[PDB]
């Protein structure tokens, strides 16, 4: 019977909601390596053909799914 | 009497520890943003009258509470 | 006898898991930290020897282990 429970039920929306926070953060996170990145691409500070500079934009493209 | 029990309370307070180290971690992340922006800044890497630019200082000023 | 249960376990597990997410997506936020600085500073963009620029490296390194 736990699992019908309130105190079962209280832990796990909690850990669900921590879930989300943390899903919600790192989207947060990535979503400004994205913002930041195009930008200092839009300078001769890094080039978008080096290869080492496609590797962050290939990073950030499957971070943000 | 389950949340008087000893494994509700290791359970709830492992919770309460990860929730910690996310909030730390974020806070860690963004007071890096925030460090590299305005060294970034320094430079005509980026100009801060930019909209774009703007956008950064507003979100990392947010994250940071 | 809870910490034998199917319930106290699963609800481990899973704060075990959402650690291991957290962790793993730590690491690749400042595994993605360390790639851009390194190009950052390959210019005149940002100078190594300037100490705030130091402090950054300090920061990855720590958060890389």
């Amino acid at each position: 019977f736990t699992a019908v429970g309130k105190e079962f039920n209280h832990l796990e929306k909690r850990i669900e909601n921590l879930n989300k926070k943390v899903d919600d953060g790192f989207l947060d996170i990535w979503t400004y390596n994205a913002e930041l990145l195009v930008l200092l691409e839009n300078e001769r500070t890094l080039d978008y053909h080096d290869s080492n500079v496609k590797n962050l934009y290939e990073k950030v493209r499957s971070q943000l799914k």
